Formats: structure tokens, C-alpha cells, sequence
């Protein structure tokens, strides 16, 4: 039994049995896995884009092609042998090794690591990307070379790795159907030499099946940290002492750019000038209103992430000059020049040859903010003369459609989170090598080619995130590109959803005083839910 | 531990540990002690004024001064001791002795009880009293004379009767200090004789500290059949799956009148048109509708409550003549001519010799929507000229208020509770004998005295309630009353909060299936809720 007061109720993002805590596979892996029990070189804060030091105690560029990481002083596994710079150079080389592994990319522009002692890491780079390894830093754990160094690919890969050796603030403690535990490794090195501790005594991973249930246990005050996606947020919080980051409107923070892929291969929208139109046509202010409840904000034209580091980089002449906004008298005067005409009364535009135009706007049946959104749009659309349906297919296909091209509008979130870099939102909407795939899984599902995003692509990549005038200026050249051909269509911010309640725990944060990105998922917690376990303190 | 699929889980009514199970005191003792352990003659339903054969066979005044009830056969306690005429004439003679018991006043006015039989029993009168004994028929528990026979006066008022012997449906099985465990009775007389049975092994009364717990636990599909009042009712039924009896508004029936009684005895609260003025000031529609989200009916000005079997004799050429309504000019019309002026320039009217007038409205102290009521209606009264303040005493100093009509104007619901008679109604207005007694428990607690009422009372107490055309002319008379003096302002109805969840058991009450009223306060299962027992499926 554990002590309701030492216990932390942690839930939303584990949706399936406990049954993976491989590092080598952190979003698969139970939630916490990795940040409780795998540590990163650094802590990373989306809020401001703040790294700070956690196994490394320094890390920077020494030349354009050097960077040197040192390690903190006395840190150990929890069987007691030293993490040292043998144990960060064997979970790069490891990918070399077994390419299957997630990072193994790293090694097509990383030339070697060397190890002068057993604090330093020295990385020598054939060719630096540097917004890439911005994003490695604090999303790769480092792993054991005494326990890995011997396993083979299936092994590394695939084992469930029960009771997983870590060098972090918790052990795994014990799991069945519904929940995962976590207890306090009492001889945490981190404890010795950063000064910090967690809070509880035990994390408990809480599964649900049901927005319900989730709901009800924060009400009977039985989850103290909720990533839960709860509709109803203004009553809840008017009448039901429920906390969220703002006290008003829009309630959470914002952690994806929601819009509009749309099919660059397909006519009409092949045509830019037509997702112009389609773009104008669109009012978000009913769907941030009527089916979110305001807790959700309406995105800028160029859909870059407030509360992010993506802003340090905002191009804010270009998207004044070039961005787009609902205007459905311009968009019916844009398709009249183009030639997209009403020729047989029935309301609808036909092509400039004649032929009837209806498309098909999807989101997964059952995602059913989404489906309102799109029956929103599909009347919007209408409005201008552009005969829309909206298509729910399950999830399996919307995401086959998504990998393939094969839609016509298609709403998405998928690599639009937050990061350390636009260059991910970038590299998201306009992936060249979609263009040469079958199946797309990292962006441009709509199959949008440009001449100079793909050499942008690679300038922003390997500029510093210190030399902000030019990573604006670059930011500046993609978002032009953006919002002249609009292959993707930014319409509204997904929500960071955070709901806590203080009868056991308190100090979370909000945004009087935002010290921590409130992010429970799988491999999230070293960017702010590690960092809030440090400064809970226990209720009256 | 109970399977949770043959246990029925209710909540609403039990706000202190379960402690006493005596049937003497049957508001006090646990909830479902009357009703499932102790049965009445009759079941009655608030819905339709029927009244259903339970001890009782039938029931019937073989003329104006003699009631005659036939028991069924069959019926017995559950240590199998026949269930006869003498206990129900030892549950009547036993108050005789014992004044004390809470219905010894009926010896004021009933004879003696014969039983020529062990099944009939012959209640002859000297003052037969119609609409008092229709209430009795229903809420006194019948209790078992073999047991009680020779117990002295404090065992009978006070003694705790753990493991309660009756002749009901269930037995008393287990307790703590958060619930209440009731077991069916499998060899229950009624399932042999009346051919029903409780769906439920097991009827649990749940008791929670607050509504957020209770909310909680409907969520968490832990709570079947809730009497919690719960606001919130709109976007819990939109988005969580939680019905009400109505689909829309008002989403509950309606169980009490909620009104102002005034301070007859105080001026200028002494004079009926100021009285009228202050009704007329009143709109109830922003308290209806920004207090309460819909959740309850505005009253009509008798304030006879809907769904209830007051409206069948409801005098509507009466209230159509009399009735008042929100008309703030006429009510400064009204108090112009009264001498009521504003003599100081504050915009605040004096008195006819120019003092200052500012009244105290008041309910208890957190109450929260009754204070929200009060400010409503105390910026409303300001409109039209006359200053008054919200008082929020403790619920202690409230009630003692109340008794001793020691307030201006004062928020009450207090006996305006759905009844089979709207003789509880006037009564609770208009109880004469509040002007000779220190305190008034019963009612007309603002001490307005007419010559006319308690002559109109006394004779529609000795009406018979089959006398429509009677009834109906006297409830006109004294809504005339009413209607013309203003005592006590109606306003709008409370709701009988009702929320239910269909995850182990279905098929409950609604509006589309009106079958039982849905109370399980203590002492009010016989009026529905054990009828929703006896007729719950469970779920699949
Ligand atoms: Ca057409
Ligand atoms: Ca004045």
C-alpha cells in the first residue's frame, strides 16, 4: 500500500497495459521511463528554450565542427558504477552498430567521439546541424554500456526490459493492467551533487479508459496531475476548485499548430492561388469559440507556437506583409480570376473547364472536436462556392491516407509540436523527400515541391540558435514560401492539457509563476514534469 | 465485498455517520430504514397523487368519521412473527402513550382504533381530518408491536435499534462511517404476495463530504442513483454521459417552492402594498437563468409546485385575476402612493414621515446560490427605490430567525415540499398559531395574521381530497389571500435533484418513462424510490 501523502497520481499519456521500459524506444516505453529512471545530458524548458545542465554540467561548440560535453562530477548508476563519458559515447555508437535504432541518422553527418577522460565527450562532426542536435540533447537518454554493450539488435530493440538499470531520481517499483510505480531512489546521485529532490515518495502512472474516469478521480481528488484532453474547462474551474495554467481564456497552454494539409498533386489544389482562396475562406473563431470553449488559440498565418522558443525567431515583417486572413468576399473574387466558376446554378464553383468539384475535408471518426471543426470548415467553404464534405474514416486509414497523400484536405497535428527549433514546424509542413517516398511519415503529406525550401531547409539546419538575426531571416524566407503557396493551412493551437488540484500536492505551476513545462508523455518529462516533481510541496 | 454488479450505490442524503435505525424518529434515522425496512400502509406516488396498496390492501371512509384499512394476507416481520391489525393499531395507541413520538397529535382528533380482525382496522374519529390523515396514510412507518411493547419512553424516542426488525425487502447488514449496507430479505413477504423484488442484492447509502466527491463518483460510474445537487447540469449531460429526468430545461422536477417571507409584524414590511411593491420589483428570470442554468422552473404566483397533485386543484381564474407579476413601474406607482418618497435626494425612499428604510434579506451563510438569489434581488429592489442589503448568518442563527420571526424579508423553503395536499402548502404560508408561540416551527414565520385563514384552512383540512370542486374553490380562496396580502412571495421551485449513470443498472425513472418519483431522502422511499428498486435492469 502506499501513503496516500508520498503518492503523486500522474495521468494521460498511458493509454495500454505497462509492458515496455526499453530506453532505446522512449515513446514507447512506460511514461516516465525515461526522465525517471533514464536521465538526458540536459534538461530543456519549451517555455523559453532554456537548456540546463543535468549529466552534462557544461556543453557548447568549441569550433563549427566541435562540440564538448563534460559531465557532472560523482554520478552513478544505480548499482553503483559510475556514469562516465564511455556511457554517452556508447549510446551514440551503439546506433551506429544497430542502425535500426531511432538516432542512428546522427552518424550519416557525426564523424566520431572521443573521450579524453571520464567527464569529457568530444563530438567531431562532418557536417554540423545544428538545430538537429539541439533536439538530440535533450530527447536521447543515456544508457548503461556495462548492461547494453553486449546484447544483440533484438535484444536492444524489442526487450521489455523489466526493472530498467537508470541512473535517475526513481526505480520502477512495481505495475499491472491499470497503473505503473515508481519509487524514490533514496541514493540518487542527483540528490548529492544538484541539491534537488522529488517530492513523492512514489509516481504512480494512472490508466484510464475513459475521459469519465479520468475526470471523476480528479474530482474525488484521487490524480493529482492530469495531461487528460477534458472538455468543459470554464465550469469546471468556476465551480469545481479545478486549476489549469490561466485563469481565463485559453486556460492551457498551446503545444501543436492544428491547419490543413492539403494535396499539392491534385487539381485543383495543386493550384496555389486556389488554397489561397480555401485559407481566406476560413474562420477559426467559431471553432476557438463554439467547439473548444476558448481554450484553445486561433493561430497566427504563420502558426508559430506562443509560449515557445519558435517566437525568439518570429518573422514579423513577412507575416504582415504576406499573411493571410478570413476574407470570403476576396476568396470568391480570387476564384472568379481563376477561372473556378458557378456554370450549372447549382451554387458550387466548376473547374475552368466545366467539371463539378467536391472535396473531401478528414479527420479519425471519433476524434470529435476535430470532426465539428471540419463540418465548420466545410460550411465555410460552401459559403465561398466551394463544394466540400467532411470524411471520417478510423484512424488506421487517416493515417495510411496521411503517409501516402491520398486525401484532398486534410486537418493535422502530426510534427507540429513544440521544440527547440522552428526548423521541426518547417521541416514538418514541407519534407522534400515526401516527394520521392511512398510513405511520408516525417511531413509535406500533401506532396508540396518548391525549388528553395529544401536548400532553406538545410541553411536554417546548419545556422547557430545563437545567431538569431540570421535563423530569423531563414525562418523569414520558409514562412514567405508559407503563406505565398500554402501547402499547409495554420488555423488553430492544440492545447497543452494541464489539470491539477492541491488536497495532496501544491505548487504546481501556472502562469503566475511558469518555472515548467507541465508534460507528462512518454520521454517529456526532462522538459518541465521532472522539474515540478523537485518543487511540490505537500498540502496542509 | 460486495459484487458490484448485484449492488446499487445511492447518494444525497446522508451527511453524518450512520448511527441510528429507530423508526419513531424516521427522518433521522439512517436513509432507507423507513422504506426498506420498515414498510408503510401505502405507497404514494408526488408524481400523480396516487395512492398504492402496500401493508394495506385498501383503504377507504366507510363514511365521514371511520377509515377502514384491510391488510393484505401474508404479510410478516422477518423473525416471522405475522404482521396483524395490532400492530398497526399499536403503532397509532403507542404515541398516545408517548406523546413525545412525532404524530401524537392525531389523538387530538382520532377516537380509538378497532380490529375485529387480525387483517382490518377501523380508525373512528371525532374530528376526522382529511388532508392531515392522507399524509399520515403514507409516511408512518408500521412498527412491530412484539418488539416494542414493553420498552419505556427514552428506548422508544432515542434508543439507536441497530439491526433493525421489520417486515420490508431488506435488512440492515453493515455500516462505517462513510456508508450504510442494506441486504435483501430473500424470504420478504411482498415478493410472495405483491410478486415484486429489488433488483439489488445490495442497496448502499453513500455518504461524501463534499460535492466534488460526489460528482466525482458518478463520473467514475461508483455512484448509480444520486440526490446531490450538482451544478453544472448542461455540460455534464452535453459531454459526460449523465442524465437528468428531462432532456432540457429545467432538467429536474420540481420538490419545493422557494420564497420571501416578510416580516408582517415590522414596518413598513406591515403594510401589504409595500409588500406587493416588492413582489412586483422581483424578476426571478436572471436567477432561473444566470443562477441556475435552467436547472429550475420559475413559480407561477400561487407558487403551486408543477408535477405534483396541488395542480389538480389549481384556481386558475383565481390567479389570473390576483397574481402579480415583474413590473418594477407599478411598483413605483405603487409606493408613490403608499407616501414611500425619497425625501433626501439618495435615491432611496423614506417612510411617509422621512426616515430611512433599508431592509435585510437573508438565507444561511453558503448557500451559494441562495446568496447569488439574495443580490439579484437586492440590486433589483434598489431599481425601484428601495435600499436593501444581503445578511448571510450562520445556518444556526438563520433557523433561529426563522422560528422566531426575527428578520425583514428572508429566503425560505421551509414545508413548501411536494405533499399530497396543497393543505401543507397554505399551511406552511399561512400557520395561525405562529402569532401565539415564541417560536414557529411549522410555518408563517413573519407572524401576518388574518381572520379569515384559519377558518379556511380548518375547512379545507376537513374536506375530503375526492371533493375536487371543494378543494379547488378553498385553495382559491385562500390563493386570494395570498395573492392580495403577500405574506410570502413565491419565486421559483427547487429542484428534486435526480443524476443517474447506466453502467451496472437501467431502466430508471425519466420523463419519458415517469414511473416513480426518484427520492431517497430518509423517510421517502415509500413515495418512489423503492418502486425504481423493484423495476431497475441490470446493464449489459
Ligand atoms: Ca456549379
Ligand atoms: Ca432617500
Amino acid at each position: 500500500v502506499l501513503e496516500r501523502n508520498e503518492t503523486m497520481y500522474y495521468g494521460g499519456s498511458l493509454w495500454s497495459p505497462p509492458s515496455n521500459w526499453n530506453p532505446f524506444t522512449p515513446w514507447n516505453a512506460v511514461p516516465g521511463t525515461t526522465g525517471l529512471v533514464y536521465e538526458t545530458m540536459f534538461f530543456y524548458d519549451p517555455l523559453t528554450g532554456n537548456f540546463d545542465p543535468w549529466l552534462a554540467e557544461k556543453g557548447e561548440w568549441l569550433d563549427s565542427k566541435t562540440y564538448r560535453v563534460v559531465l557532472r562530477e560523482g554520478i552513478y548508476w544505480h548499482d553503483n558504477v559510475p556514469l562516465t563519458s564511455e556511457d554517452v559515447r556508447f549510446t551514440f555508437e551503439i546506433a551506429k552498430k544497430y542502425k535500426g535504432i531511432h538516432y542512428s541518422s546522427v552518424w550519416e553527418w557525426l564523424d566520431h567521439i572521443e573521450t579524453p577522460d571520464n567527464r569529457t565527450v568530444i563530438f567531431v562532426f562532418k557536417d554540423p546541424r545544428y538545430h538537429e542536435w539541439n533536439e538530440l540533447l535533450y530527447t536521447l537518454p543515456i544508457v548503461p554500456k556495462h548492461i547494453w554493450e553486449e546484447k544483440d539488435e533484438t535484444t536492444i530493440l524489442q526487450s521489455s526490459n523489466e526493472y530498467p538499470l537508470g541512473s535517475g531520481p526513481y526505480v520502477a517499483h512495481s505495475w499491472d493492467q491499470n497503473k505503473m510505480i515508481f519509487e524514490r531512489f533514496e541514493n540518487w546521485w542527483g540528490t548529492k551533487v544538484m541539491g534537488v529532490k522529488p517530492a513523492p515518495k512514489y509516481v504512480v502512472i494512472v490508466r484510464v479508459l475513459s475521459n469519465n474516469v479520468a475526470l471523476g478521480m480528479l474530482m474525488k481528488g484521487e490524480l493529482d496531475f492530469s495531461n487528460f484532453m477534458l472538455p468543459g474547462v470554464p465550469i469546471l474551474k468556476k465551480v469545481y476548485n479545478l486549476n489549469t495554467w490561466y485563469d481565463e481564456p485559453p486556460y492551457h497552454l498551446s503545444s501543436t499548430v492544428v491547419g490543413l494539409f492539403l494535396n499539392a498533386r491534385k487539381y485543383p489544389l495543386s493550384l496555389p492561388e486556389f488554397r489561397r482562396a480555401i485559407a481566406m475562406s476560413i474562420n477559426a473563431d467559431p471553432i476557438v469559440q463554439r467547439v473548444y470553449e476558448g481554450a484553445v488559440l486561433k493561430a497566427d498565418p504563420l502558426g508559430f507556437l506562443p509560449n515557445s522558443v519558435w517566437m525568439k525567431y518570429y518573422p514579423k515583417e513577412v507575416v504582415e506583409k504576406h499573411g493571410f486572413k478570413y476574407d470570403p468576399e476576396e476568396a470568391k473574387s480570387i476564384l472568379d480570376k481563376l477561372g473556378f466558376r458557378d456554370v450549372n446554378g447549382d451554387g458550387f464553383r466548376e473547374t475552368p473547364d466545366g467539371k463539378p468539384i467536391k472535396l473531401t475535408i478528414e479527420c479519425p471518426y471519433g476524434w470529435t472536436d476535430w470532426m465539428q471543426a471540419i463540418q465548420v470548415i466545410v460550411d465555410q467553404l460552401k459559403v465561398v462556392g466551394i463544394n466540400a464534405e467532411p470524411y471520417f474514416p478510423d484512424s488506421s486509414k487517416y493515417y495510411e491516407n496521411m503517409y501516402k497523400g491520398e486525401f484532398d484536405i486534410e486537418m493535422n497535428a502530426n510534427g507540429t509540436g513544440i521544440s527547440s527549433t522552428p526548423w521541426t514546424y518547417f521541416n514538418t509542413i514541407f519534407y522534400p523527400d515526401a516527394l520521392e517516398s511512398e510513405f511520408s511519415y516525417t511531413g509535406n503529406y500533401g506532396r508540396y515541391q518548391n525549388p528553395e525550401v529544401e536548400s532553406l531547409l538545410e541553411e536554417l539546419n546548419r545556422t547557430p540558435l545563437d545567431n538569431v538575426e540570421k535563423v530569423t531571416e531563414l525562418c523569414g524566407k520558409l514562412g514567405e514560401i508559407l503563406l505565398k503557396d500554402l501547402p499547409f493551412i495554420p488555423l488553430w493551437y492544440g492545447a497543452m492539457a494541464f489539470i491539477t488540484q492541491d488536497n495532496v500536492w501544491t505548487n504546481w505551476p501556472n502562469e503566475h509563476n511558469p518555472y515548467a513545462w507541465p508534460c507528462g508523455w512518454a520521454n517529456w518529462w526532462q522538459t518541465g514534469a521532472l522539474k515540478i516533481l523537485f518543487n511540490l510541496k505537500p498540502a496542509k
